[PDB]
């Protein structure tokens, strides 16, 4: 039934009613809550209920359910999957399944966008030479010369299971990371065991801190290939700061196009192991995870250095003060540079008005607390206090395992 | 239901593995289609059916801890109780049972993270108080005991349990030292927002308020089922802190302050069945409940934006993260001020380190750890804390503290 969610901090009650369509499970069970688990846990009988449930929704959006169309619609999709145990998606409901499945990320804070989202068809791809150039199409347009515009790459559908298309990097622009004899760590440390597959491919590094590495695409499931993006579609953005002049000195730099590479689509039923899609950084993406997890770039220490803090004791602080500066920096250096980036006070504000949308206009909007609260200053920001329901509606992107794991290669 | 369930932690790849959820006792809230996770809340009293395995379980329970299950003086206990409940509808605890399961409470709180200390706990036994002026008495010397002179101990002070429902023990407090706010005429506050409908009832209960920024509340004790009676805690027992800065000299200039002990007094006390209404506990200040949620939440003392003018901040955009540098800086003074002071006060970052080390002897000997990580991950700087990193799992055992209607919404006044 109906379920309420309270902010306490405005005192603002929504009631949601959309939970009541949601069939995929949380994870969670009436003795255990599982909210901070990362990974918690076809065939003609099982495509057919689902293409029917996504048909329906489609249908019912654009005002048109029951209609003579819709009719033939299923009618043509049961036929479809008689004769080749899958179907394929007209080209409107392609755009529409991608749009919500977006919409319905419940751990995204940049949802309030959903609706503006360039959809690139990729379907009659089928090698790797073509899926380069179908990123390389796409990197192009969603970086726009540093005016960031959101945009998904559709790749053909998944068949028997031997011939997947895969982008075997996580994301498409990431820096490489190497292991040092002496122990250390070059570069980006979660990226140092794809860095050796592409080494083992034959990539050659440059052994430096901010390698691009290349892409490694297969296509149809053959063996991948290496590429490299073109240097001049990759935007980069030197690191400085406002105040503190040393602050270039530390050779910091980022690139400006967030690309998740390594999810699935879903819709429909039919998954697309391949669907790049990108948007544009929330500050604090780069400059507290990337920068200053332990197990990334780790760079506290040394900011806290030239700071000259005093480090001797947690209870200083000093590394949340260094923290804050490094955000500051990663802020005004995308902005000097107009690429296009939102500070985490701004992103959580658009979020709650995004909500109150939804809720408005939906009955709702599943939402993943432990996700969308920033992971600095998480009171100061109106996510910290606002409830939210968490359920999996469809359309969806779903994590899959890597693919370094399955492959048998040649 | 499966046997095992695996949480890892992200930084470090160490991978626990959970047996005790399989003693879960009662609901979280979410179903496997929705997760109420970040849902803050998601008379009638017990029939002697409910009661029998409810006490069977909990003495089991205790039984088992020392080493006795299945002995004669578990036998004993259980017939004891038994016959108890039967005639009575109810059963009295041992003071050892007491003491065990108060402590277990605590252990079993999946939002708090300072339970690496849950087995160093006093427990003061109050079942013999019958009156206001009594319960007056037994709070001030937890709060001199809790206190002493800066070197806090967490103590919990156990009143009468729940009878028929009509007679219940309530502190109508919330916590045992609270500072009073005042609802002007132009709709601004002073003192503390957050408690203006308690300082009015206290003030319709007969208290003379100054009308100040910081005054503490008077106690509002019932005993009994009776209407609650105010009482005035002796200043002397309130340890206070004044907050200043290291390096900002004009930061004592704000006139801020704040007091030493941290001590619920709203909650119920569950135990084998038997509902503890008055249970004040207490323990120390983690930092940022008093620099991020007390002073710069919105609706609170707010004083940001105090703070970010003399710092000398940009404050038209936010992307200058002025509020960030500020909160910073105001939980310094805060950690400052109670170190200078010698009034124990834990960062964040050593209290999370420490609930992590708690959390695997937990897994290690226990079989688990409930866990609230919306709960537990402090309210600034996340994700530079290992807890952000940390996967868990809750789920509600008993012994445990739970929440309980306001006994202003309830109590049926003489
Ligand atoms: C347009 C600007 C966008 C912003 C500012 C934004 C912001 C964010 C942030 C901060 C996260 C958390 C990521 C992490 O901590 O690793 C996230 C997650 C996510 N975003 Fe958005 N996002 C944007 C666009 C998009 C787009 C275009 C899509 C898909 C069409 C999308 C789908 C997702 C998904 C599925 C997740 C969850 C990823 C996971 O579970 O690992 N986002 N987003
Ligand atoms: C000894 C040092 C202690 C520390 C550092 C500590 C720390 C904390 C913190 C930071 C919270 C979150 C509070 C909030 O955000 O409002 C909390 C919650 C809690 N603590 Fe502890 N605590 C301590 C002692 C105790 C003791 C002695 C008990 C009970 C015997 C206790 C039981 C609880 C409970 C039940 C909660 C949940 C409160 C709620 O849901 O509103 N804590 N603790
Ligand atoms: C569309 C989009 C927009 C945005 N603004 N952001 C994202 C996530 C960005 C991202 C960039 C990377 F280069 C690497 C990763 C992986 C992060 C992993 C996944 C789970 C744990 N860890 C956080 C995410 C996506
Ligand atoms: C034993 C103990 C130790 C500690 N270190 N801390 C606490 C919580 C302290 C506390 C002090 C207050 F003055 C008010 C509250 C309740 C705050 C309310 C409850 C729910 C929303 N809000 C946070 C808790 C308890
Ligand atoms: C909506 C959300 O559940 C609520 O703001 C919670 C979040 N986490 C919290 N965590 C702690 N420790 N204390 C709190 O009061 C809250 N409030
Ligand atoms: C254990 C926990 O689920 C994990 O650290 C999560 C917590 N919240 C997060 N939130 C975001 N946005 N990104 C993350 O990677 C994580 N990590
Ligand atoms: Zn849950």
């Amino acid at each position: 039934r109906f379920l309420k969610v309270k902010n306490w901090e405005t005192e603002v009650v929504l009631t949601d009613t959309l939970h009541l369509k949601s069939t995929l499970e949380t994870g969670c069970t009436e003795y255990i809550c599982m909210g901070s688990i990362m990974h918690p846990s076809a065939t003609k009988d099982q495509l057919f209920p689902l293409a029917k449930e996504f048909i329906d929704q489609y249908y019912s959006s654009i005002k048109r359910f029951g209609s003579k169309a819709h009719m033939e619609r299923l009618e043509e999709v049961n036929k479809e999957i008689d004769t080749t145990s899958t179907y394929q998606l007209k080209d409107t409901e392609l755009i529409y399944g991608a749009k919500h499945a977006w919409r319905n990320a419940s751990r995204c804070v940049g949802r309030i966008q959903w609706s503006k989202l360039q959809v690139f068809d990729a379907r009659d791809c089928t090698t790797a030479h073509g899926m380069f150039n179908y990123i390389c199409n796409h990197v192009k347009y969603a970086t726009n010369k540093g005016n960031l515009r959101s945009a998904i790459t559709i790749f053909p559908q998944r068949t028997d299971g031997k011939h997947d298309f895969r982008v075997w990097n996580s994301q498409l622009i990431r820096y490489a990371g190497y292991k040092q004899p002496d122990g250390s760590t070059l570069g980006d440390p979660a990226n140092v065991q794809f860095t050796e597959i592409c080494i083992q491919q034959g990539w050659k590094p440059p052994r430096g801190r901010f390698d691009v590495l290349p892409l490694l695409l297969q296509a149809n499931g053959n063996d991948p290939e290496l590429f490299q993006i073109p240097p001049e579609l990759v935007l980069e953005v030197p690191i400085r700061h406002p105040k503190f002049e040393w602050f270039k000195d530390l050779g910091l730099k980022w690139y400006g196009l967030p690309a998740v590479s390594n999810m699935l689509l879903e819709i429909g039923g039919l998954e697309f192991s391949a669907c790049p899609f990108s948007g544009w950084y929330m500050g604090t993406e780069i400059g507290v995870r990337d920068y200053c997890d332990n197990s990334r770039y780790n760079i506290l220490e040394e900011v806290a250095k030239k700071m000259n803090l005093d480090m001797r004791k947690t209870s200083s602080l000093w590394k949340d003060q260094a923290l804050v500066e490094i955000n500051i920096a990663v802020l005004y250096s995308f902005q000097s540079d107009k690429v296009t980036i939102v500070d985490h006070h701004s992103a959580t504000e658009s979020f709650i008005k995004h909500m109150e949308n939804e809720y408005r206009c939906r009955g709702g909007c599943p939402a993943d607390w432990v996700w969308i609260v920033p992971p600095m200053s998480g009171s100061i920001t109106p996510v910290f206090h606002q409830e939210m329901l968490n359920y999996r509606l469809t359309p969806s992107f779903e994590y899959q395992p890597d693919p370094w794991n399955t492959h048998v290669w040649k």
